[PDB]
């Protein structure tokens, strides 16, 4: 327990839930369907990104979060939110890169 | 206490600020329904309900045919897949237990 990153180099399954206070979250695996990441900072995911991404849990609307593979049920950042369908389906298994410019969610490539 | 007697389609926001809503008719995918208080869906309910959204932990969602893409309480969120089968598509009463989702049917037998 520090506020260092919370790195987690093994596949997060459906139903886990994984909560980083007040650092970043990184799993260097994939994240199945139920799983839901959440945190106050950024979420990085390095699999295949299946589950739910909540990053600025606490309202840091400067955050984002990076996916290799992004085919998440649901992306969140501070508390405006998309669901898999609000998602380009220009992404759909691709990387992506997900802000806040103005209040909503922004997606990029992050090439 | 907020009446919608017309269909909610895909993209609309409906907005309760402090008071329940009641939505007599169906709600699409994309459309979003949000209250601080309680929120009753008689129809078709395909789309999102955040009910407790000032923190209200007593607030519940009522339901006649539950097929919901997100639904939440004081935050406490739920997607179609967590809704258990038993009631996706039935008549559901969304309540928060201790500080977790718990789903009834609506009629008490």
């Amino acid at each position: 327990p520090v506020t260092k990153t919370r790195l987690i180099d093994t596949p997060v399954r459906s139903g886990q839930r994984i909560y980083a206070p007040q650092c970043d979250l990184i799993v260097t695996s994939h994240v199945s369907a139920g799983a839901e990441l959440i945190a106050d900072g950024n979420i990085h995911v390095y699999g295949m990104m299946r589950g739910r991404a909540l990053a600025g849990a606490s309202g840091d609307r400067e955050t984002q979060i990076f996916c290799t593979n992004l085919m998440a049920e649901l992306v969140s950042i501070a508390g405006e939110y998309w669901l898999s369908d609000q998602i380009p389906a220009e992404f759909y298994g691709k990387a992506a890169r997900l802000q806040l410019v103005e209040n909503a969610l922004t997606v990029q490539p992050l090439n």
